[PDB]
């Protein structure tokens, strides 16, 4: 019998995956793009099923199915969705099912990773999302903002004079931010005014939300950060933080192995 | 009198000024398909135009001026190394937005002897740091509230598109949200407030001195209400800077 589960985290920007033998451990993992790209799965040991989080729409769903079937015909699979309660977490959304499935899995991962702690989970992807998670597993609410790269693109696409920086140039500007010292000053050129402005908006959101949460809950809150833009955001942060970049896949592993 | 035009990406603002410091009247309109009511205006001696909205807007503005005052003298205003007591710290001074430049000039005149942080809430949210001695030291550009919310609706599969009016009603409706529209309204608003607050605190820290935070042009009430730091509203900074340029 196979001891491994295939886990897929399809977001708006890319598709991440892992093969998990327990609720916490991955045998291997990787990522690919939505178009003209396919992962190396012909060397993988056959999984007992797939668990799929997809917030990228029906086209992506059909494409993921096509990839799974092209390797393991009729593999059992589960389309993961947020629900009222699962794996120690209870969903405080007014309509639990409307919470993003990625966010749900991340909550489950974080609950397991940091037992007994109040958390603010910050995940940097297409969007920047925040979730407040009590030590007793109650997800009490959250916030959504555009992510750094989306902010940058929005400015070029919706003003006459600001450049729409390319994917590669945006990556270069983000990497420059990740080389900055603390308390970076303002910029003296347009591309850096954009990069720093969008970064400071990210840092400002996270710090303001974290302080608000500690003050509301009257207890220490662990700020947990995830995602590509975290390296740059950490240079700007002054508040304590923890990095955990596998919360969503861990949550999927916990669901699969439950 | 001088006609002053502040054309941004979302709207064109204007004033009629009889000095560097006084407006006979003012107003605003959208690029298309609206137009200002200039029918009851005293004829101007010339126009001074800041335009960051592109060559097309520049054509609409010209046609508008020419329709009322054919071949009226006009001057396209651009950022430069130094003007009206302000010195431009940009590496390439002319690349600074002409609106930001005029706003700096207006701020230097309006709040003499003070270090300033100018926050302008338009299509983009901009910040400029301005020393009391007139040195513009640098700035930041982020998307505005509406742009942030629209970007999420247009560039994700599942999120809705929420306007400022809609978000304002939702937020008037622990410490975060339990549904998607409120989550994005609040997330984007708190990014706006957090940006400004963090920048102001960091600037006072860096300069070891008080800094007046000036909120330039209009700004959604929800943004202003959210701020926990002191601030001063000046809704006509750019136009007042244009009046100074025109009378210089
Ligand atoms: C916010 C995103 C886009 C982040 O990937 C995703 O979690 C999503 O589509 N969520 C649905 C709306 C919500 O979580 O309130
Ligand atoms: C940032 C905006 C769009 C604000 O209107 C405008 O000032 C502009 O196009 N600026 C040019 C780039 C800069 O000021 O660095
Ligand atoms: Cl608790
Ligand atoms: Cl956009
Ligand atoms: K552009
Ligand atoms: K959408």
């Amino acid at each position: 019998m196979s001891g491994v589960c295939l886990l897929i985290d399809a977001g708006n920007s890319r598709i991440k995956w892992a093969l998990a033998d327990t609720g916490r451990h991955f045998v291997t993992s990787g990522a690919f793009e939505h178009a003209d790209d396919t992962p190396d799965w012909s060397t993988l040991p056959a999984p007992r099923g797939a668990w799929i989080s997809n917030v990228a729409g029906d086209a992506a769903a059909a494409r993921i199915d096509a990839l799974i079937d092209a390797h393991w015909p009729a593999l059992p699979r589960t389309v993961v969705r947020a629900c009222a309660a699962q794996c120690g977490v209870t969903n405080g959304y007014a309509e639990p099912a409307r919470l993003g499935s990625d966010r749900w899995a991340g909550l489950i991962g974080a609950h397991a990773a940091f037992p007994g702690e109040h958390l603010l989970i910050a995940t940097f992807g297409t969007a920047t999302t925040l979730e407040a998670l009590r030590a007793d597993g109650r997800f009490t609410g959250g916030l959504i903002a555009p992510g750094w790269a989306l902010m940058m693109r929005s400015l070029g696409m919706h003003t006459a004079q600001l450049p729409t920086v390319s994917i590669d140039a945006a990556t270069s500007l983000l990497d420059e931010l990740a080389a900055n010292d603390a308390h970076a000053p303002f910029a003296i050129d347009t591309p850096h005014a954009l990069s720093a402005g969008c970064l400071q908006a990210q840092a400002g959101l996270i710090e303001r939300a974290w302080r608000d949460l500690e003050k509301a809950w009257k207890a220490p809150v662990r700020l947990v950060l995830s995602g590509g833009a975290a390296d740059a955001i950490v240079r700007a942060l002054t508040v304590p933080h923890t990095r955990h970049d596998t919360l969503v896949l861990t949550g999927l592993a916990l669901i699969a192995h439950s």
